Parts: C-alpha cells; structure tokens; sequence
C-alpha cells in the first residue's frame, strides 16, 4: 500500500544524437518561447486590468458680441452655456428668438410647404408636434400671400424657421474649455488627474506641441478632424472629446497619461425629418399686465461629450500563472513535429517511390531505425489469434479469424516479419490433402476443433522441417529439454509421466521460439501436425488424449 | 558539449493493435475537439472584446392640453421637458403649483397627520425638511378645522399635498421620443450608429414589426413590460431604455445592431417615507411691487434613463493561441483513461473476485500483457537491498531491512516473481542450525556481518542445490568460466591467483544469473553458504580472507 | 488501414519504488493542486463576470437660513439644489449676488491687481474672459482709490470677488441625501437595489454601525476622509460617493451588497489660475421698466458625483474548463523535477568531485541505475559511422568522420563503453606499418577506400586476437556457423559458393557481436584486417573481389 504510494513513473526515452533533430527542436523551442514572451509583454498578459471611474469638470471661458432698432448684446457663460459642467457641456452657436408668447389661437408658421390652401384640410383636435399645437380645423391666413392652419398654442409662432446663416455666435470657435479629468482604479487603489503640478497654464492643446494641455479651443477641435465649425454652428452638432487612459501602474513601467482625441458624434447627413444638428427650446416665463407670458429661445449649438475610457494594469501573479500554463503545452511542438517526421519516414512507402523519385530525401531513411528503437508493436491477444510459419517462406503469418471448419493451412491471414534472433546469444556453440510434406497426420481433436491442428510445415511440396538436424537437436533432444527443465527447476525428478509431459511442452515451446523468435508470437503460435506428432511420438502421453493449444489468456 | 546540444529525446511507446482502445481514443479526441470548437465559436473566445463608449441624443415630441376661473394650458418641450437631451430625459406627467411665494412666517401644510394640537409641541429653531422651514415654537391655526406649527419659510406652503389623481398630463403616453445612439470601439477603431441610411421615419418601435426603429412611444414602453403609465404618471417613476450592442466586427461575421429593452428602475413598493416615484421642485423667481417673489412647481414625471452597454469582438491571434494552449492538455484524456484501464485491469485482484463474479469482464485480462509490455518495475538500490532464492520455492525473496545480528535465512522479506529466462537463448545445447541442506558452513566474516552469509539453499530440509548437475556445469565448470572470461577478455592470461579470483567472481555471477534471472536482482543477490563455499573450494584464495558481497552502489 | 485507425500508443514507463521520489511527487502534486484551487476560488475564476449598469436617484433634504437693510432668507431644494437628481447632485454652500445687470459700458472689477493705471494699457476690442467683456481701450475710475479698464458687458460687474468667508451656507453639512441605486447584470439577468424591504429609515450611514444606510450626512462624508466641510464650502469642491458592487450571483454563495466609500475628486492645491473649487454662474432674466435686465448669482458648492461600479459573477462551465486546461500542465512539475534530478545525478561528474567533497550526496548515486533503465542512447546511422575495438583496450571507439586517405587505425574518434553481454545467455556451455599484430594484410579495395580496412586488432604491439581459441570457436568454426544458418533457414543447402558467402557473413557478424555486444555498433563495426582475412581464408570467394563493409542504410 505505502509502497504503492512511494512510486514514481518515468517514461522510457531514446536519446538520439542527431544534429538535424536537435537543431529543429531548439529552433522550435526558441520560436515558441519568443512568441509567448512577445504576447505576454506586448499585450501585458501578466497584468490585471481594471476599467476606470471618471469625474469630469469643465470650465468654458469666452464672450461673444452679437448685433441684431439695432440691439447690441453680450453673451457670457451665464448666457450661452448651461449648468452642464461634467461629462457634457453645451456651447450655443446660434439661436432664434420669440418674445411675448401667450396660449391662444394663431396661425401656424408656414414652412416646408405647410401653407394651407383649403379649410377642410385642417383637422380639429389634431396634435401637431411639428407646429406644437392643436389644430382647430379652420384654415386662416398667416400672411397676405399664404395661409396656414389655426393652432391653439403659444403665439406668435415661429416653428420651422431655419437657423440664421451665418451663425450669430460664430465666435464660439475662439472659446476655450478647460477639462479636469479625475480617474481612479479602485481595485488597484490608484488615482490620478490630467493636470499635474508643474504644468503651464497659458497653453492650448496640440497633437504634437502641447498634447497634455487640457485647455482646448473649439475651432481647433473641429479642424483637427476636418470639420467646419462655421457650418456646424448654424444647425449645431455633437462633438466628442475622447480621453483615453492606457495606464500602467507597475512601478518599473509606470506611465498613466491621457491621450486626447476628437470625434463628431452627430451624423452630417442626417435626414431633414430626423432633426439634424443639436438644438433645444428653452423658455423664460414672466407676468405681463396680469397674464402669464413666455419668451422662447431655440438655441442651436455644439454639445461636447467628454468620453473617458481606459484600463489600468498591475502585475498579478495569478494571471501570469494562467498564461504560462496556457502556453506550456506549446513547447511540445518540437516533439510532435519530430515524432511525425520519424513516423512518416519510417513508412515502407518512401523507399518505393519517394526516394527514387527524389534523391535528396535519401538520408532520411535512418528514421526506420529510430522508429524500431522507439515503438514496440503488439497485438491484442484474442482466442482467434494464431501465428503460423512455413519453412518455405521467410515470414510468419498471423491469423485473427475463426476457423469455420476449414483447415488453418488454407486459411489466409496477413504477413508479418519474423523477429531477428539474438545473435549474441545464438553465436554460442494416404497422407492428408493439406499436407505438403508427407509427415503430417490427422488431428485427434474434436471435429469442431480439428482445423487448428490441420497445418503443415510448408505451403509448397518439399521436405519436412523434421528432417532438419536442428529439429532433433532443439526439439527432440531429451538432454537439452532436461537441461532446460533443470534450469527452471534444478531439483526436478526425471521420472514418471510428469517429466514426459514437461518435455513435450518444452519441445513445443522450443519449436515455437525457434520459428517465431518473439515470445509474443511463440505463445500464440501453432505447431504443424508433423512436428507436433513427432514430438508426441518422442514424448508420448499415457492413458490420455492430447488437448492441444490453449489460450494464454 | 555540442553533441549534448544536438540531442533529441523521444519517448518509447507501445503500438497496441486494439479495436476497443483505438475507438475509445478517437471518440474521446473527437469529443474534446468538438467541445473546444463549440466553446471557441459560441463564446467567440478567438476574439478580443472591447466595451463601447456611447453618445445619446434624445428628441421628445408631443404636446398636451390641460384644463384647470377655468385655465386652458398648452404644454410643449419648453414646458414639460428639461434641457436633458442625453443619457436621461424627463417627461412631466403631473404637477402641483404654488404661485406667489414669499419668505415669511406661515402655518405648515397639514398632511400625513401633522396637524398640531398644542403650542408646546412645536419647537423653536427646529429644521423641518418635511415642511422646509424653521419652526418658531408657536402653534397657529392653518385652517378653522385643524392647526399646524409656524415655519419661517416660503408662503403659502403646499408641502405634503398628494399629486392630483388622475394625472393631469396623462397624454404623455402618446408622446414619442427619438433616440440617436452613437457607439465606438476605439481599440478596434469602429464606430456606428443606430440610425442608418435607408431606414423609414414614420415608424414606431415594436419588438417584432419594427425592432430597429429608434422612435418610441412611452405608453408602448410601459406596456411592453406590464407597467401602467396612468398610475405611474401620478407620483412618477424611472424607466430604463437598455440599448445592447452585441457587435461582431469581423468582416465575415459582421453584424453590429442594437437590441432595445425596457426596465423600470424605481421600486413600485417604495415605502412612503422613502419618497416614492420621481419628482423635483423647480422655482421661477420674479419681482412683484418691490419684493422678490417665487413660484414653485412640484413636477411629477418619468425619468427615462438610456442605458447603453455592449462589447465589440474582433479576431485576435493572441487570444486564440492562449485558448488553444489552454485546451491542448485536454487531448491527453484518452491516454489518461486508457492507461488507467490498463493499470486497473492489470491488478491481480480482478481475476480473483471480479472476473468470477462478473464474466463479462473476462476478455479484459489482456491488460496484464499490456502492463508488462508498458512498465518495467525497478527498486531503489540501497545497501540493505538483498535478494534470496530457495530451490524449494518458485519465487525470489527481497529483503530491504537491516540484519540485526539475526540470520538472513530467518529474516522475512516479500515475495517477487523470478523473471522468465530467455528461452530463445536457453534453447541452445555439527552443521549450522539455519542450514537445511547439510552443506552450508559458518561465515568467516566479522561478527557484525556474519548474518548476510548465514543463508541456506533451501528453506525446508532436503538435498542441496549443489547436488544438481547444472551447478557443476554452470558454476563450477572451469572450462565454461574460462570461456566467459575470454569472451570478455580474449587474450586473458589463465595463470596466477588473478584468474582464480576472476573465476570465483564469474561463478558467483553465474549462480546469481541462473537463480535470479534479472541482472537487477543478480547484482544484489546473496549466495547460499553451501554454494559460496563450494565455489571457493573450487577456486580458492591464497593468503587472504574473503570479503563477500559488495554494494554495487 | 482500419488497423491503423485501431491503434493506441502508450508510453513505456519505469515504476520506481523510491520513498524520496514518491514523496516529492505527491508533495509537488499537492502544492500545485492547492495553488490552483486557491486561485480558482479566491479570484472566482470559475465564474463569468459582467459589469453592471446603474441608475441613481438622489433626494437631498435640508433647509438653511441666511442673514445678509437686513435680509432674512430661507434656502430649500428649489433654491440651493439643481434639477440634478441622478449620478451627480449639487449642494450650494456659498454664493455671490449681483442684482440689476444691463449690457452697457462699465469699469471692470478691480481684483488680483487688475487695477488700471494708464489709459494706453487698456486695449480696444480685446476679449477679456477674466472680466467677461470687451475692453474699449479707455481707462476709467472704478473707485476713487483705483481705476480699471472699461468693458462693454453686464453692469454692475463683480468678477474676481472672493467667495465670502465663512461660507454663508455652512449648514449644508447637516443636510441629508438619500441615494437609491438600481443595478443590473443583463447577461446574468439579475437586478437588485440598495434599499431592500425591512430596512430602517431613521438611519444615517456609518462605516460600522449603519454601513447599508443609503442616507448620508454631507459633513459625515467629508469627515470620514479627513476633509473640512467648512473650508470647502467657501470655494466649493467635488466629492465622490463610490458605490461598489462585488456581487456573487451563485445561489450557494449569493451576496450582492453595496460598499459605500468617499473620495474627493477636486485637487485641494489647484493653482489659483486653474479655477479652484466648484462654482457656476446662473442668471435670472426679467424685464424692468422696458429694458431686459439680469440677476447674476455665482454659486459655490460641492458637486457630489455618485460613482457606481462593480462586477457580477455567475458560474460558467466554459471558464472553469479553460482555467483547468491552463493549469493542467502544471501537474508535470513533479515529473520535470524528478527527471532533472535523475539526469543530473547520473552524470559522471558528481562521483569525481561532488561526492568526495560532500558525503551527504553519496546515496544519490542510485540515479545512474535509473538513468540507464530510463534512457537508451542511440546515434544517427551515417555512412561515416564506424566502430572499432582493440583487444588491448576495454572500450569501443566510434569514428564519425571521413577517412581522408589515412588509415582508420591512426584515425581518432571518441571512446564509448562496450555494452554488457547477456550473462544469462552467455552462462551456457614486411607486415603493414599500421599493423601491431603481424597477421594483418593490405586491403584489396580501391585506393580511395583502403583506409577503412586499414585497421589492426590491437593498438599496441602484442598477440593477434586470432590466436585466441574463441576466435576459432565462434568466428571460424564451420559447425557453429552452419548451425546459425540452419537456425535462420532450417532447410538450407550446405553446398556451393552461396554457403561459403553466407558463412563469411555470419563470421563477420559473429566477430562484430562478440566484440561490439550491441547490434547497433555491430552493424557499423569494422573488422580488423587480420580477422577479416583469416575469415576469408577460411571461407574464401571464387572468381570475385571482396566488396567489404556496406552501409546498413
Ligand atoms: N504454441 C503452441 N502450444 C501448444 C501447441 N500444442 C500444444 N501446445 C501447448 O502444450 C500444452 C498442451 O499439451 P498437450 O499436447 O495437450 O499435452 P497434455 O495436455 O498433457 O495432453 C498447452 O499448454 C499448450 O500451450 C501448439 O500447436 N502451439
Ligand atoms: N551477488 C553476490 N555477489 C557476491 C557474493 N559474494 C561475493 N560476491 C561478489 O564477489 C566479489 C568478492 O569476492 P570474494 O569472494 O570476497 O573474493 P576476494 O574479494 O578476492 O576475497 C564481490 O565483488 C561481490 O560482488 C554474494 O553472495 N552475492
Ligand atoms: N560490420 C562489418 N561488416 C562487414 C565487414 N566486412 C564485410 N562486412 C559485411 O560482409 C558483406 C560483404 O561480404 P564480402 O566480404 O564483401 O563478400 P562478397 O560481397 O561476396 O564479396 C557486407 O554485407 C558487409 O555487411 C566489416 O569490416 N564490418
Ligand atoms: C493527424 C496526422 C497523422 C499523420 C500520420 C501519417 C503516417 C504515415 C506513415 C508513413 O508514410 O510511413
Ligand atoms: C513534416 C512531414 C513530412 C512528411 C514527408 C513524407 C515523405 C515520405 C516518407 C515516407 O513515408
Ligand atoms: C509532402 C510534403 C513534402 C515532403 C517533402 C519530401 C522530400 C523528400 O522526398
Ligand atoms: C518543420 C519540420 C519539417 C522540416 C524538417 C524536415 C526534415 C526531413 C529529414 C528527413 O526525414
Ligand atoms: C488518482 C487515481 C489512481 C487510481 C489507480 C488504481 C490502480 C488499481 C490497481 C489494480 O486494481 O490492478
Ligand atoms: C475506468 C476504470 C474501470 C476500472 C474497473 C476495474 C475492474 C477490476 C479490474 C482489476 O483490478
Ligand atoms: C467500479 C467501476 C465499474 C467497473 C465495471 C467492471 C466490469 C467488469 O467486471
Ligand atoms: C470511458 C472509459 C471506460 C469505458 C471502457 C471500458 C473498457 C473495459 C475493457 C476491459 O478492461
Ligand atoms: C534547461 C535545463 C537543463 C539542465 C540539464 C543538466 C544535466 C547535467 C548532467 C550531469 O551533470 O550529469
Ligand atoms: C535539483 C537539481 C540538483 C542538482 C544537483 C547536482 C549535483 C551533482 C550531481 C552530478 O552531476
Ligand atoms: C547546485 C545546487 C545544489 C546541489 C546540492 C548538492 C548536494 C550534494 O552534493
Ligand atoms: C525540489 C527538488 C529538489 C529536492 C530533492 C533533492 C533530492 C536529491 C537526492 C539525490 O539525488
Ligand atoms: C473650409 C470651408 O469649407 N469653410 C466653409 C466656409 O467657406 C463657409 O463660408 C461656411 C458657411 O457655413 O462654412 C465653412
Ligand atoms: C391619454 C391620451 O390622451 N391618450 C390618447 C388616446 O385617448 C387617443 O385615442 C389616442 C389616439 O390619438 O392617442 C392617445
Ligand atoms: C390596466 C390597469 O390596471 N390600468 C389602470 C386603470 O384601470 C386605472 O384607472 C389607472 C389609475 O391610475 O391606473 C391604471
Ligand atoms: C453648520 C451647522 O449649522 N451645524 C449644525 C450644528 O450647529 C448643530 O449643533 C447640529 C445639531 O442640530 O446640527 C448641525
Ligand atoms: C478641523 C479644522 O481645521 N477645521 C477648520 C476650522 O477650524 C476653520 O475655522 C474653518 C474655516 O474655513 O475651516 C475648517
Ligand atoms: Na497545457
Ligand atoms: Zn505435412
Ligand atoms: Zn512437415
Ligand atoms: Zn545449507
Ligand atoms: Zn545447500
Ligand atoms: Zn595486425
Ligand atoms: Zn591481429
């Protein structure tokens, strides 16, 4: 039990002294190592990455003068900008005014060919989001030239009027926005900001000269991406200020700096029915003479959306371990490829065609030696398994099918090469129809099992193997068999029928080992009737019938 | 050195021709491959996934008429909606009005059983967030029926008044919001939007008919998730418009489309003390007659939060390599399982009980052959390691413990099977108390080391192995030992005491190899005293004392 | 073909009964298993993690009284807070007022040493964001003491005036904000909220006593992180309420609770030129006597940014499979380490120096046995490969280089150990200048190939190996060679020149196997001229020239 615990299994290997294969192995190992290292360091797969949480604080500075009796106006942050001071801020670039609005009946603004021509056309009680009123069903003259439906809404109405061109607040392109970005990686417990001590304040952002200046001129934002602020100012738009944080929190590779990029977020070619641009209608309410009045301003502008994103990486042992474990199996590529080469070039097909056709692959025949020193083929031992050898042939035949009452001599199997004998050890001092030697005899086994023993020493007519002197020296010589038995059992009693049986079995084994060198084939070999019966004649049984070949399993 | 570099180690293998094991191996390989492929393609583990950055632009369109002297009002986007046009927008569904507010003393609104009954109950200088004023400590009659505390706050007060039921702006359910969603994957450098050219504009969203229409009717939003807009309109709520982007950026599998889903974000059963619903109090300031007055509107509505989330996948070679490396080791499952089967069925326990009990597992005994052709057991060579063989027994005994002065014959070890001899090679032409053969002699070694040599040829009384003829043929025959020595050293000088010593050692080795076939056991074998001293008698030393067994290590 | 499919390859192994190595293997296996399990469960690597989508709803409650003719004011949520009720909300802590603003010429506010001293200093048409007006180029006296430039802007101007100290709305520290957080994991289809049924309402958040109370006192927020609300109230700031959701959605380990933490998001030491603190200028517009007037309020306060982040993990089989596959290769660590130990201690370097220097590593010499039972070295069979043995030496010499016309006897290779012979099997019954034995003869091969056969039996002068009796018994004995041939071919015809050739080849093989035990070396061995020519003399050819050694490949 404890001995079972205290065991270590190590694979048997074959140390090959080959320049080609060693060079290939080291080249592939180096390639795998290089790619693994490159992937680890480039993608920082050894680091735990966490997304950031951002806080944005914007301050827009800039004033515009608008001339529109002539009225001279001044526009500051309490005028053209909203209380928006975070991820988004709005800069007004144009506007439409409608002073003194009261909820009453009035003609809807004639625009986009909405002028009415017939009273029946207008509907009663119909909600009109385009005009923002309820039509009363009666057409009325908005102007002496054209007529429009009557809506109970805020009056006077100015819906559908185009934004003035050129934009009144074009000067917004000269306005400067300061962006303060605070990010944190709570898992990594790291916080930083885009404005650090020792940074100049009289700077404006540029891709090259001042890439870290958080002060942006809107016109520069637009022209860095090929957008015409003057055109966008008319109907408005949405622009994006991307702030990317590719941040490394490792001490030896610490750099957490923002990268500023810009992107228009509103489609230039939005259909006129999809409300192009960016605008919003905001109203100031007041009391006049005793009635509640409203002043409506339709403000066109650019909404700047500050989009902050990024990841913060810090070394994590678990991630590195996982990556290494993932990539470890790639170091078996050399083994796989070289074993594939050995297996393929060990095939008896290359010599036939490939080598004569291509003579450059001639020295690759050495892989047969490697294969035979690397692989030990074996077959499943099954009852039908049988091996036969014919002295007129230089190979052994394996039969792995049932004998359906037909002689094993006539049964056909497949050819296999007889194993090489141990030279170091060998260097020492009315006959049956199926019989082609004349010495074979009918089987005494039951009828259903006579086919197994119906085998001859040779396939073609000739002399029996029993005529060879080695048959008598090895198989029939009682002295040699006695020596073998004593070698196994030194104090054996060479008397009785037991010794005759043991000698018979040793003779069978001797023939099997002589003609089927491998013990694997010798165990499942089948002796010819001639040799079997000569053996039995030499070492015969008493008051018993021979059983024959047993299944080793 | 370079020869050390130019080496390739390949494992020795056993090619088994088994239908069952090959079928099992291929089945398991196919299963592993199928699961790995399924996981790779379903979860898109070959792709690098990046979260998106979103910009949302909303446009709500819809007008409501409210009747509340009778006052007829019109409510448009400058009235019921806020400047919110991004990720969130607010649609007012009800309201409470309080015109003409001045900062002075007044009775707090009697609500939720807040009516005061005693002057002492009211506190002086106490902040009252429920009433939003500082109590003066004196109770006053709010109405002829009930009394309330006096607060220096905006007056007249209307706190705690329930939202009117039914909701005044019920018609908000018919209002339509257009959502424009712009997403980007900056790492993958991909941008898209939810409105593409060629999409109809007179559409409203439906799960099946118009799943890609970014125009939503609020009532439809509510009824798609079993929410009653009429009820929510009273106190308000929060609704979520989820926009999911499961986007594949690979050219051959490119589809980046949004999936719209809805979710109520406010708890229906919020406790009345936790401010249920959604409302906000916004005030319009003005000057009246010389004093600064305020108009307060408590607006109840639905805040729609557009929640945009998703990931964009693009093929990455590094991710695929990592996944493949992770899954490569799963291809050894076939080897593990089949080797486990071989090891288990090679145990000498199955034959004893399992096979007779269950006869279906009879042909699985072939795994003993596979085990013995796959594993070569070996023991750690240690000084205490000793092997002994008794000619009255068919096994060898291994002793791996110290001899505490007691004879090795009486010491007990564990039984091991003597290895099979090479048949191919063999096929060729006052006695001591511990002695059970009569031919053994006392050891001449030092007293502490006599136990090692205190061993007999047999455990039970009988004839000595020295009486066998093979002992003289193999161990004592000077001709055979001389032939062996010459085989090792052809030009050996067969004269002197050196040749006698060499013959003695060869005789020891011959006995050890004969009775312990394996060289591993023969190296650590222990000769019996009888055989040892017969050998020494045949090849005796001169002017010296025999040392005995040395430790091969 | 199908037999090729029905094959299973299993590695040959060596079962070592070693306490040290088994203990090491199990220790390393346990260590790897423990670390893998720890990483899996601690980091929850078996779970699929999804980021959350959050909705935040805030309700600030609290009223302040400000005394500033003396004016007594009341400040409620319609006064000090914005319509912000989501991820951010603003609490006003101080303010500056400027009533009755009109767009006209006026002197800019003298602050930060901006007082003008010369008319020429002021510029005409110059935008002044600091003063928020267009300078007319003429200096005018703002006050009797100091003068400032003239700006066409809103007047009276109050830019650059410091926030009053102490802060007017200090009482904001006593105000309470209720945060309702709704999160969802749409991939995992899980939603939850920070307020659950059965939670008290009269609670305020504390780290220990009430960590789950979503009602926060602002002063407590500030003092939990060492911030002085009274100081921040003057100029304002930005504070962050982090809500972390480390949520496990597995039923057996379900806990999805928020963790509240606070963080100041505005730099305390922001440069005075970077607009420290948080403020915004919001204006109320009105009509007075017929002209449009403006009231400007510069509000200083704290903007609270609710930052919600977290991940939701649920068991995923794919992730667990990937992690296990990643970590499987780490279970080969025991094999790697033990094989490294075996390889290192099998080196013939330790015995020389390490063991005598350090005697504790003495019993580690057993690894040579393990190495020789684990590895079978083999060399690449190449035409230049040759083996030679000298009977005056105890080793075989391998030559793997071309013979540039110089005798192979004088060519130097590298020494290798002759393999141990099978004891079990052996236990059975004007001479050439390069010649150091006298029996060698010149080669009859072509001139370019005579060097191969120019080899002697010994390196130093002495007796030829042919004088040994084993040479005649093994190599020249016709009986033994005939027996070997018959063993290979039992019915061989021992007549003709074919038998002589076969005997010659068998004699070459016999010498090669005798002196180069391994068949690998015997195949590429080179016979000495003396032995070769004695053999040929014994078994000579007829009407033909001998070819010599062939390349087995
Ligand atoms: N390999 C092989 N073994 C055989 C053959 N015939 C008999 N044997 C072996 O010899 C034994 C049977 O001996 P047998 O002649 O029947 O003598 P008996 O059993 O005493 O009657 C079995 O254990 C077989 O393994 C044969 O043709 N081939
Ligand atoms: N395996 C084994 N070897 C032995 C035994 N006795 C002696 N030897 C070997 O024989 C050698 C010692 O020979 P020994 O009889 O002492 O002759 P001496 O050394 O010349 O006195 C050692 O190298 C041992 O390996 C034994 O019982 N078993
Ligand atoms: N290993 C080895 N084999 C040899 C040597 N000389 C001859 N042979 C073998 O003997 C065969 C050639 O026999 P050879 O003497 O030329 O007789 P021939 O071919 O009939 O003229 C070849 O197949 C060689 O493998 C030698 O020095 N070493
Ligand atoms: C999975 C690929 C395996 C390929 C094996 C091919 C073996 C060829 C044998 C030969 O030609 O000698
Ligand atoms: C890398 C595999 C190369 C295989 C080439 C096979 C050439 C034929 C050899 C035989 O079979
Ligand atoms: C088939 C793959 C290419 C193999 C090249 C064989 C070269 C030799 O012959
Ligand atoms: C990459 C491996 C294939 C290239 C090496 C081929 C070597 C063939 C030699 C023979 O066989
Ligand atoms: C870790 C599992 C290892 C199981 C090995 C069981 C071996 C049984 C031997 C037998 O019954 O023959
Ligand atoms: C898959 C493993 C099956 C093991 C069954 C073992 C049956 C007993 C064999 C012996 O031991
Ligand atoms: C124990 C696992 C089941 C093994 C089945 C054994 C079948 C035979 O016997
Ligand atoms: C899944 C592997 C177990 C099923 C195969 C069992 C085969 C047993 C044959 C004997 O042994
Ligand atoms: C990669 C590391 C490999 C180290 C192998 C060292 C072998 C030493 C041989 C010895 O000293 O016996
Ligand atoms: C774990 C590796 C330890 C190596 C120690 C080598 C000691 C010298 C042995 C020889 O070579
Ligand atoms: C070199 C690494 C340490 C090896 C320790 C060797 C101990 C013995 O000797
Ligand atoms: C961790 C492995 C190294 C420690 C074990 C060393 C054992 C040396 C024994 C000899 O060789
Ligand atoms: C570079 C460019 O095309 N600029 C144009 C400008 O010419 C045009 O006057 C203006 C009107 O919107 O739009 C912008
Ligand atoms: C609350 C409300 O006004 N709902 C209206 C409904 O009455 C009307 O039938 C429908 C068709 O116009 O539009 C919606
Ligand atoms: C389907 C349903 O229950 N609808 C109800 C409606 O019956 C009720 O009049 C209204 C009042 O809030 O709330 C909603
Ligand atoms: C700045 C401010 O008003 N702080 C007050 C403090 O004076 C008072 O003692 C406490 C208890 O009501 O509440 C808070
Ligand atoms: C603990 C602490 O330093 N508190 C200070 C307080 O002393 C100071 O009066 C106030 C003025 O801003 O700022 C805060
Ligand atoms: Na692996
Ligand atoms: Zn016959
Ligand atoms: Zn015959
Ligand atoms: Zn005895
Ligand atoms: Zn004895
Ligand atoms: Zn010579
Ligand atoms: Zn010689």
């Amino acid at each position: 039990s404890w001995n079972d615990v205290f065991q270590y299994e190590t694979n048997k290997v074959t140390r090959i002294q080959s320049v080609n294969y060693g060079t290939i192995k080291w080249i592939l190992h180096m390639t795998v190592f290089s790619y693994v290292s490159f992937a680890l360091m480039s993608d920082k797969l050894y680091q735990r990455k966490e997304p950031l949480i951002s806080s944005v604080h914007t301050k827009v500075k800039g004033v515009a003068e608008v001339t529109e009796k002539l009225v001279h106006g001044i526009f500051d942050t309490a005028d053209y900008t909203l209380p928006l001071q975070g991820n988004s801020f709005f800069v007004m670039t144009n506007y439409l005014k409608s002073e003194g609005q009261e909820q009453k009946l009035c003609p809807e603004y004639p625009s986009r060919g909405k002028q009415c021509h017939s009273d029946q056309g207008c509907i009663k009680g119909w909600m009109d989001p385009q005009s923002k009123g309820i039509q009363t069903g009666r057409c009325i003259p908005y102007d002496q030239k054209r007529k429009t439906c009557e809506i109970f809404a805020w009056c006077p109405a100015e819906e559908g009027k185009e934004a003035p061109r050129p934009a009144l607040l074009r000067s917004a392109e000269n306005f400067t926005v300061l962006i303060k970005n605070n990010i944190d990686f709570p898992g990594h417990n790291y916080t930083t900001r885009n404005i650090l001590p020792g940074m100049n304040i009289s700077c404006t952002f540029h891709k090259t000269w001042n890439p870290q200046c958080p002060i942006f001129r809107l016109g520069d934002i637009f022209q860095e991406i090929g957008e015409n602020f003057t055109e966008v100012a008319v109907q408005g738009g949405i622009m994006g200020i991307e702030i990317y944080w590719d941040c490394n929190l490792d001490s030896w590779s610490h750099r957490c700096q923002p990268k500023y990029s810009f992107r228009r977020l509103d489609d230039k070619y939005t259909n006129e029915s999809l409300f192009p641009g960016y605008n919003f209608r905001y109203a100031k309410y007041y009391k006049e003479n005793g009635m509640e009045k409203r002043t409506l301003i339709k403000a066109f502008g650019v909404r700047f959306d500050i989009l902050v994103f990024g990841t913060g990486g810090k070394f994590d042992i678990i991630q590195l371990v996982v990556y290494i474990g993932s990539t470890l199996s790639y170091f078996g590529l050399a083994t796989v490829c070289i074993d594939l080469i050995i297996n393929t070039y060990a095939s008896t097909c290359c010599r036939s065609r490939v080598y004569p056709s291509c003579k450059c692959c001639e020295p690759c025949a050495v892989n047969e030696y490697y294969y035979r020193k690397k692989c030990e083929p074996i077959v499943e031992p099954k009852p039908t398994l049988k091996y036969v050898s014919f002295v007129d042939e230089p190979h052994i035949w394996m039969v792995d099918q049932q004998l359906l009452g037909k002689s094993l001599q006539d049964v056909k199997g497949q050819e296999v090469p007889r194993p090489q004998t141990d030279f170091l050890e060998l260097s020492r001092l009315d006959s049956p129809d199926w019989c082609q030697c004349g010495n074979c005899l009918p089987s005494q086994l039951p009828e259903n099992r006579r086919a197994l023993e119906e085998l001859c020493c040779r396939r073609k007519p000739g002399q029996c193997i029993t005529t060879s002197e080695l048959f008598s020296k090895i198989v029939l010589s009682r002295e040699a068999l006695q020596l073998l038995l004593l070698y196994q059992e030194p104090l054996l009693a060479l008397e009785g029928e037991a010794i005759n049986s043991k000698l018979r079995h040793c003779a069978y084994r001797s023939y099997a080992t002589w003609r089927f060198v491998s013990q694997d084939m010798a165990d499942f070999a089948i002796l010819p009737s001639c040799c079997r019966w000569k053996i039995r004649k030499e070492f015969p049984k008493t008051q018993g019938q021979y059983s024959g070949f047993k299944y080793p399993y």
